[PDB]
């Protein structure tokens, strides 16, 4: 049951930008879902110590969270904006792949899905 290193976070000789979609990442996406409510089990890596989930690093290979999304915003990690929604969606279907229907935890990724939707809905176009 012991947690893995967390996701990579800064690797200087992989490629970054600093554009106008990921900038919108930052300031509208990620602020937007940093802020909910239910923000909170999605704020760091999945602690399979603390929340005594021995199964889990078994079950997702490729853990996501917004801790994670964050620091690659902050870091200027990405390259594109279709990398960092890619970060987005596997957090969320990691959720739903472990979890059942109906658990709370579900809901909670449910409803900051439904937010993360609608503001990807208004990505700019790209500058
Ligand atoms: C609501 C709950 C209690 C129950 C619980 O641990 N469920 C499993 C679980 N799956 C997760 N996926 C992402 C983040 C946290 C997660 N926890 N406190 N997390």
């Amino acid at each position: 049951s012991m947690n893995p290193p967390p996701p990579e976070t800064s690797n200087p000789n992989k490629p970054k930008r600093q554009t106008n979609q990921l900038q919108y990442l930052l300031r509208v996406v990620l602020k937007t879902l940093w802020k909910h409510q239910f923000a909170w089990p999605f704020q760091q890596p999945v602690d399979a110590v603390k929340l005594n989930l021995p199964d889990y690093y078994k079950i997702i290979k490729t853990p996501m969270d917004m801790g994670t999304i964050k620091k690659r915003l902050e870091n200027n990690y990405y390259w594109n904006a279709q990398e960092c929604i890619q970060d987005f969606n596997t957090m969320f279907t990691n959720c739903y792949i472990y979890n059942k229907p109906g658990d709370d935890i579900v809901l909670m990724a449910e409803a900051l899905e439904k937010l993360f939707l609608q503001k990807i809905n208004e990505l700019p176009t790209e500058e």
